[PDB]
């Protein structure tokens, strides 16, 4: 019940902001969800402009963040220009896409997906998910108290649970149950 946790850690230790625990702890962050690799910093500039309007940190969960995009995020973070962290989206292939949506639903975010005609350079603050806290270390990412609408989160879980009923695979069922447990962990109470 202590957050949605998945087995991807920081993409660079230079995102650490709690050196004594080797971790990134970000309070009331925006959460950018992207179902592709990000390499071109120009794609992120517009969103980063929005984040620059306040003191809210940004967590980027993308298929990967690499090259000039990652380097600029690391340098800006080290300089204190922004408070940012990046992690790889959990999982593989279709399940990775489904789990990015699990996170979007949990956090009231929108997955920036070219599959449906969305473009990273046109992403806005309104597209970003939010949660009370995100904690990242070398191995894991934990999203605590996502702000997603309860009905939407419940409907998502119920849908995953029906998917379990459509399977006769122990492996696949366990993986679906894991998605359920993760969503449940991330809910916001009291």
């Amino acid at each position: 019940s202590e957050g949605m946790q998945f087995d991807r850690g920081y993409l660079s230790p230079y995102f650490i902001n709690k050196p004594e625990s080797g971790s990134v702890e970000l309070e009331n962050p925006y959460i950018l969800l992207v179902d592709k690799k990000i390499s071109n910093i120009r794609e992120l500039l517009p969103v980063l402009e929005g984040v620059a309007k306040a003191s809210k940190p940004l967590v980027i969960i993308a298929e990967d963040v690499e090259g000039e995009a990652l380097a600029t995020l690391v340098v800006n973070n080290m300089r204190g220009i922004v408070k940012v962290a990046s992690v790889k989206a959990p999982g593989f292939g279709d399940r990775r896409k489904a789990m990015l949506q699990d996170i979007a639903t949990l956090t009231n975010g929108t997955v920036i997906s070219e599959e449906i005609g969305l473009e990273l350079e046109k992403a806005t603050l309104e597209d970003l998910g939010q949660a009370k806290r995100v904690v990242i270390n070398k191995d894991t990412t934990t999203i605590i108290d996502g702000v997603g609408e309860e009905g939407a989160i419940a409907a998502r879980v119920t849908q995953i649970r029906q998917q379990i009923e459509e399977s006769t695979s122990d492996y696949d069922r366990e993986k679906l149950q894991e998605r359920v447990a993760k969503l449940a962990g991330g809910v916001k109470l009291n």
